[PDB]
């Protein structure tokens, strides 16, 4: 693998491999003594829309093995850019560090910038479309605190219309066996016609519901997602949705699933809800720790350019 | 000690110890060799108000540990929160670094912070409120200029009403033996009345002074703090006020006292009162990274 | 050398000498193993004028060398300064760290702040006097790939009645043995009159010319500055300029020359001269990286507890 771009450049097999070097990169979180696994190494931090969320995110995983960070944001603004093009901006770091976190506006962008990397790319995502270092997270949320993938029962709640890192989730769940999905949303915001479509063209169970009462204390996994305003410009209609799909704590109580939200939370779930065990989010951020020198660690080595 | 919230927490014997602390760091710095005390660790600074100042002296301090830094700063903006809960933020950063040096604005603040943090948290001052790590620092520079804090005489010139440093620093000074304060200020900015109660609480000789001149040669320690235009909306008034509190030199020379200024400094002391031997102000910046470097260090073994 | 503030205070000498050392730092690079030459050493970027460019080119340089970086930009916002003068500013970091690179509008700022520093000051520009880290590279990637400073045609194209670099380069390949220099320009933007004089004193074969096709096959070098705005507000007039001096294709292929531009180029240079043999601004960018490293090493060095 030379760059990560999309969830859909990878398959289960890789995955899998790529969540084998997370947790043997979590577990030497645990040694707790110093780590040079990327030591002369430097990673690039290019953001033009910024995201201080996912740039500390890989700044720590770097750090963690050792390596040195130089960092360029707010690329955006005339001051930080000055007329010059990705491609050139992309080309004069390559040429000053060892990998590049790329996170740009255009579509093209990150696939582009690959293209005049003489250096690695990991996508920070397009500001949607496509996250995957995200999606591989999540994937080792799932494994790590349910124990397995396959043949899981995982709940969508929110913005599953729009839900960028749903769909890029949904889709990477599709490629294991048995995956049982439920898309808990207001009657708008459902999932997408052509994802349902993939889903049933990989004859995946699955199920649109509309209250958070239609689900069953058999699900394995509740991710939650945000649902924002702009969806629903009339305050008394936001207002409405927001209190249908929040998550509260007597919701909570006793259930067997364990709660995911990427982050940040700000209406999906109250507060009352994080000291309670299935409570996982915080973890689940921390996770993005070890996945992240994980994919840190395996794109350097597997392109020696020494 | 698991966080450094405030100076209140904080008694005579554990500044001491910090105090020492800083004394071999301030050699380690000297000796000039890579230390690596707090190799693998990662300092998170974390300021919702922007301190350039602090951040830097905290970011250096770290490194010259050995350690790493992650920065976070002006979360107050829909341009790095979104919404986000201070909360939500601390346990999120508690999980990626070791310790965390927070700056909030809310009162709570650093208190609750380190109630969610699963690391250390050392309080860059909620805003005004308390700033341990300031007040340490110029502790350790009179400890360090002076040789001792027990039984000095000093005096502090400006803004007392508002002086969060001034304040800080008068507390902690208050803990020590026979302490002889001088409260140099504007008839308008004079030491909050409940901190006098409080000095008086603790049987501490202490003046009030109208003029600088009310003060005789027998100070150890003048110092400075600032006084801003917020206070004397009128520019006349302001005007007299600057000139009648400026440290200048004919004032400075000759005098047994040294010269502190948490900084900046931008009117409080004339600039040819550098050069001059009791002028301590920059040496007492540079103090504030071994003083740091204490800090990092203790608080990170001090929770194993 | 206790500071690097202008090209003026360094002779063809000191010049090679960094030239050498930069060398060596470039092969250190390839030597894929951290270096740690300057492990226990901590850099301060100071800049009141913001250059994400300059910026990360010097924590580039000094984090391969094993050093550390603290970094403070633009004090010019009354957030980040608070009313501090630039002398208090610079004996607090000179203070904290041990080497400063200090970016000031105001015409003494570098030679004042070196007043006042206890550590070595690089000027990163005054922004229109002075950038001799960017010259010293300019002079390394003349040498690299030229093979030679001494004896060698020169063409500069752009504004040259404005440009510091292109001027600060003109002095410094002064000082070299029988350096052919050609000044194509549009007639408003001729090399200052002063600068001539300079080089008329020093027995200097230049040619001013006014078009690309002035220069005949026997250059080695073509320096590409920018032309802005600024110096044509009709747009009619800068179009009609940008076209006349942009590099193009059909003018690159088979020249004898390289192509050098201090970078970001916008209209300078077409993108598909990019790929031609000649064009070398990319290298030249990748160059700042070694000399740089140079700069740091040496004045860290011939300032070690003096």
């Amino acid at each position: 693998m030379k760059h990560l771009i999309s969830m859909k450049d990878i398959g289960k097999e890789e995955i899998l491999e790529i969540l084998d070097e997370a947790r043997k990169m979590e577990e030497l979180l645990n040694t707790k003594r110093p780590l040079k696994l990327l030591e002369g190494k430097i990673l690039a931090t290019v953001f033009y829309e910024p995201s201080t969320r996912t740039r500390l995110s890989f700044e720590t995983a770097m750090k963690r093995l050792g390596g040195e960070v130089i960092t360029m944001t707010d690329l955006k603004s005339s001051s930080v850019a000055k007329g010059e093009s990705l491609i050139d901006t992309i080309r004069v770091i390559s040429g000053y560090a060892d990998i590049i976190v790329l996170r740009h506006p255009s579509e093209g962008a990150a696939r582009l910038a690959s293209e005049y990397s003489q250096v690695p790319i990991i996508n920070a995502g397009d500001g949607s479309n496509q996250h995957p270092t995200q999606t591989l997270l999540d994937l080792y949320t799932i494994m790590r605190e349910i124990g397995r993938i396959d043949g899981i029962k995982i709940a969508f709640v929110g913005d599953l219309k729009y839900g960028r890192t749903v769909h890029s989730l949904v889709y990477a769940l599709s490629l294991f066996e048995n995956v049982e999905m439920y898309f808990v949303s207001p009657k708008e915001l459902r999932l997408p016609k052509d994802i349902i479509e993939d889903l049933k063209a990989k004859n995946i169970k699955f199920y649109e519901k509309e209250s958070l009462d239609d689900l069953d204390d058999d699900i394995d996994v509740l991710y939650v997602t945000r649902i924002q305003k702009e969806r629903f410009p009339d305050p008394n209609e936001y207002e409405k949705v927001k209190g249908s799909y929040k998550i509260k704590r007597e919701y909570v109580e006793g259930k067997k699933f364990i709660i995911m939200h990427p982050l940040p939370r700000v209406d999906e779930i109250d507060y009352d809800v994080d000291d309670l065990p299935q409570a996982k989010y915080f973890k689940q951020s921390f996770y993005g720790i070890p996945v992240r020198m994980a994919i840190l660690k395996k794109l350097i080595e597997d392109n020696e350019g020494e």
